[PDB]
């Protein structure tokens, strides 16, 4: 294919819900991040994300300790930040992040944004680039955080699946 393993959506509107929030964070400040680690993606392709507050949605959002029902536990402060699966009915599409990270909004270490910007790549198809300047390097770094400006290597990849 390009990337098997992976699949895709065969929908544009996709619908996401965020479960629960972070002690690190106001919830309009984690309802921001998320919303705008979305907007990065849709900016570049057709995707159109919209929230639910209840129920059922495409891709689940929360933030989870250790073990937390997906046979991938978290490993507690820092180590692995966050995880996602590929697209696909039920867990397919949904993101976990680790709950006992310091999440912020800023250049301290682990800004939500960032990290939820990468997880949805995954949650939407993308595996991991060799490019360090690509958001979906397989490592967390901070990058300015001002607007809805994807790195090229990432509209490459979401371009390559989606158009
Ligand atoms: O399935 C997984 C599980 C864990 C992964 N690593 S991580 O959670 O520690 C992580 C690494 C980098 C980022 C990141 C780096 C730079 C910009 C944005 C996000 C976010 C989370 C990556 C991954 O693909
Ligand atoms: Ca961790
Ligand atoms: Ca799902
Ligand atoms: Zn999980
Ligand atoms: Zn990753």
């Amino acid at each position: 294919m390009l990337t098997p393993g992976n699949p895709k959506w065969e929908r544009t509107n996709l619908t996401y819900r965020i479960r629960n929030y972070t002690p690190q964070l106001s919830e309009a400040e984690v309802e921001r991040a998320i919303k705008d680690a979305f907007e990065l993606w849709s900016v570049a392709s057709p995707l159109i994300f919209t929230r639910i507050s209840q129920g059922e949605a495409d891709i689940n959002i929360a933030f989870y300790q250790r073990d937390h029902g997906d046979n991938s536990p978290f490993d507690g402060p820092n180590g692995i930040l966050a995880h996602a699966f590929q697209p696909g009915q039920g867990i397919g599409g949904d993101a976990h992040f680790d709950a006992e990270e310091t999440w912020t909004n800023t250049s301290a270490n682990y800004n939500l944004f960032l990290v939820a910007a990468h997880e949805f790549g995954h949650s939407l198809g993308l595996a991991h680039s060799s490019d360090p300047g690509a958001l979906m390097y397989p490592n967390y770094a901070f990058r300015e955080t001002s607007n809805y400006s994807l790195p090229q290597d990432d509209i490459d990849g979401i371009q390559a699946i989606y158009g």
